């Protein structure tokens, strides 16, 4: 009886692009780590979900230094520099050529999604789906040419930036505790990069944006607001997650939530230690279908970018997961929108 969950954020690409020449074996067989493959996709009941591009920096996410100090809170992370388009393009080029390689490789069994009839569709079908998405948009120039390419490519969906700032506008530092509003809003080139992906059906994704430039996008933006992988700030004060007031902007615009599985964001001592229950999971979940609505809130999971519960630990929790959702209490038709049904009607509404 597990249900099949279209998820809003994963990082595997990423773990291409730091083996190419294994990708083979990480992608159809499971190299053994992390989080998600297609043999563990099956087993779980991923049906499909936003695959990310994202271009790391330097010092990456995961580099010793922050992983410890993300261990113990009060932290406050420094922000990287910012990487301009000439350096980010070679490698969101690489991480967009292993999501078509992925396809090409699947013989069927995963799509590359453009439209939300295909991503339907591959869920009638049982064939894992896949949306191109961008998560921070150094590879896109302020004069904007390369959205136009990228989008002809199959980009369906754009965070302006993560935890570093663009030409676009500025993201959170990671901070625990602390307020979104950390810093300035989006650019004038922001301001463009909205109106463009507006006209063209991007998905702004929010999610990483700090408070300011959130609320240029809730006055720009013609289209629902969504953060792809982003909890309660009320629940759990960190920089990263939602406050109430920017969650019932959320819900005016009709727009919609992926709850995020990183620990960071869940844990209301917002450590980053696995060794934790369900009880955090269903408090954000609660939050969140209280204030957003019951068609506003899903999944978002950050498979393959952060530290998630021992009670999930990759993709083929996903089961357990859901049996703790529904020992909670949430019904059957609840737990289908929360699965799948909530972003398959958000992307309709984008698109
Ligand atoms: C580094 C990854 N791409 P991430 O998806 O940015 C994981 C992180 C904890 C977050 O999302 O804030
Ligand atoms: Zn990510
Ligand atoms: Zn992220």
């Amino acid at each position: 009886d597990t249900i099949p969950v279209f998820d809003g954020h994963n990082d595997f690409l990423l773990r291409l692009l730091r083996n190419p020449a294994n990708r083979e074996t990480i992608w159809l067989k499971g190299d053994g780590t992390g989080h998600l493959d297609l043999p563990r996709m099956k087993e779980g009941g991923f049906a499909g979900g936003f695959f990310a591009i994202y271009v790391p920096s330097p010092q990456a996410h995961d580099a010793a230094h922050f992983e410890a100090m993300m261990d113990a809170p009060p932290f406050e992370l420094p922000l990287p520099p910012m990487i301009r388009a000439e350096q980010a393009q070679p490698v969101a080029l690489a991480m967009a050529g292993h999501l078509l390689w992925m396809e090409r490789a699947a013989r069927g069994r995963f799509k590359v999604c453009r439209t939300a009839a295909e991503v339907r569709s591959c869920h009638a079908d049982g064939i894992v789906s896949g949306i191109m998405h961008m998560e921070g948009a150094e590879a896109i120039g302020a004069d904007l040419d390369a959205l136009h390419l990228f989008h002809s490519l199959g980009l369906r969906s754009l965070g302006p930036v993560w935890s570093r700032p663009t030409v676009f506008g500025h993201g959170v530092p990671f901070r625990f505790p602390g307020s979104p509003d950390t810093g300035e809003g989006l650019t004038e080139a922001g301001r463009r990069l909205v109106a463009e992906c507006n006209r063209l059906k991007i998905m702004l994704d929010l999610s990483h944006l700090n408070e300011k430039g959130f609320d240029d996008v809730a006055r720009l933006s013609d289209a629902p607001l969504v953060a792809t992988h982003s909890n309660a700030h009320a629940v759990t004060p960190s920089t990263r997650n939602l406050t109430d007031r920017q969650l019932a902007m959320i819900r005016e615009s009709r727009g919609m939530v992926g709850l995020n599985f990183a620990t960071s964001f869940l844990r209301e001592d917002g450590r980053r230690s696995a060794e934790m229950g369900w009880e955090p999971v269903l408090r954000h979940l609660d939050h969140l279908i209280d204030r957003l609505g019951e068609d506003h809130v899903g999944m978002g999971s950050d498979f393959d970018g952060a530290t998630i519960p021992q009670g999930i630990a990759d993709v083929t929790g996903l089961p357990a997961l859901q049996a703790a959702m529904r020992a909670h209490g949430y019904d059957e038709p609840l737990m289908r929108k929360l699965c799948h049904e909530n972003w398959y009607g958000l992307l309709e509404r984008t698109w």
